[PDB]
């Protein structure tokens, strides 16, 4: 069988879009795996565009969660797929490809030595798995979008979290279509602890609750505890929960802290996309969003500024509680704060 699929397995690789020409440059890929280099792009481009398929596969075999919570391989695809068929695939930047970028990247945190043996493996799995749904069935435009054209969603939730909510209901919900349950064998009482933990992770993704996250977040730092050989002590559940929080927010707002390289196409992502919103409000009549115009945006400055105020404050909060295994994502982001920095007109 392929070493994509677990030993004994009748899983075909071919069923989750990768075909036998391009199993070794996807393997060669993965064996970035458990590195901040991965090329999410790359992976998409092996596997017919199920990156959130693919790369969710190879972190629950390379964690052992599909024997740790009894998940079979069938169950495993069939959600995923019916997830990542959740992600419009139209949207520029909030589609399948960025779930899978959120996932590996809190995959590559959660084994981030400062926090070694602090998760449980429904913690880890919470975790992972609230990264993958974080933004299902998104539409393209922002919260406030859906609150000034009067949403049914935003009616729903009373303008609070739309988004977030949203994707929590969906994140769920196809847990119960055919084939697509893969907790049916947690406990009850790990059914209960995971739901909060994922409920608690997605509504901290949400950009406006980014102020209080990261406020929260320099607290512990300061009271933070630590072993002999410098290991993080999370002795309590609302500190871990609280190191969650900020790692999928953390691997949400990543984008600068890669290689340049890719770093650049999810900005043109996201600049697209806001673009598209631009557009959206121009056609309904509305006041056209910040940064929603292309005839008056400025994406170097614009970047720059999302990174003296938002990402570098965070990440290096988040540098400071894994001190010092983040140096080397400071430096980088530093990096591409100087290069876009140097390409303002
Ligand atoms: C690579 O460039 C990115 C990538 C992601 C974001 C971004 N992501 C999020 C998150 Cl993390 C949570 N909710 C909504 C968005 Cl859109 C927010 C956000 O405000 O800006 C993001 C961003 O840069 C923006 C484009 C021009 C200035 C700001
Ligand atoms: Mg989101
Ligand atoms: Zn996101």
């Amino acid at each position: 069988s392929s070493g994509l699929v677990p030993r004994g397995s009748h899983m075909s690789i071919s069923r989750f879009g990768v075909n036998t020409e391009n199993e070794d440059h996807l393997a060669k890929e993965l064996e970035d795996l458990n590195k901040w280099g991965l090329n999410i792009f790359n992976v998409a481009g092996y596997s017919h565009n199920r990156p959130l398929t693919c790369i969710m596969y190879a972190i629950f075999q390379e964690r052992d969660l599909l024997k740790t919570f009894r998940i079979s391989s069938d169950t495993f695809i069939t959600y995923m797929m019916t997830l990542e068929d959740h992600y419009h695939s139209d949207v520029a930047y909030h589609n399948s490809l960025h779930a899978a970028d959120v996932a590996q990247s809190t995959h590559v945190l959660l084994s981030t030595p400062a926090l070694d043996a602090v998760f449980t493996d429904l913690e880890i799995l919470a975790a992972i798995f609230a990264a993958a749904i974080h933004d299902v069935d998104h539409p393209g435009v922002s919260n406030q979008f859906l609150i000034n054209t009067n949403s049914e969603l935003a009616l729903m939730y009373n303008d609070e979290s739309v988004l977030e909510n949203h994707h929590l209901a969906v994140g769920f919900k196809l847990l119960q279509e055919e084939h697509c349950d893969i907790f049916m064998n947690l406990t009850k009482k790990q059914r209960q602890t995971l739901r909060k933990m994922v409920i608690d992770m997605v509504l901290a993704t949400d950009m406006s609750k980014h102020m209080s996250l990261l406020a929260d977040l320099k607290t512990m730092v300061e009271t933070k505890k630590v072993t002999s050989s410098g290991v993080l002590l999370l002795d309590n559940y609302t500190d871990r929960i609280q190191v969650l929080r900020n790692m999928v927010h953390c691997a949400d707002l990543s984008n600068p802290t890669k290689s340049l390289e890719l770093y650049r196409q999810w900005t043109d992502r996201i600049m697209e996309e806001f673009f598209q919103q631009g557009d959206k409000e121009r056609e309904r009549g509305m006041e056209i969003s910040p940064m929603c115009d292309k005839h008056t945006a400025s994406v170097e400055k614009s970047q720059v500024g999302f990174i003296d105020y938002i990402v570098h404050p965070l990440w290096e909060t988040w540098a400071d509680l894994v001190q010092p295994d983040a140096q080397d994502i400071l430096d980088t982001l530093e990096d591409n704060r100087n290069w876009y920095q140097s390409m303002i007109p």
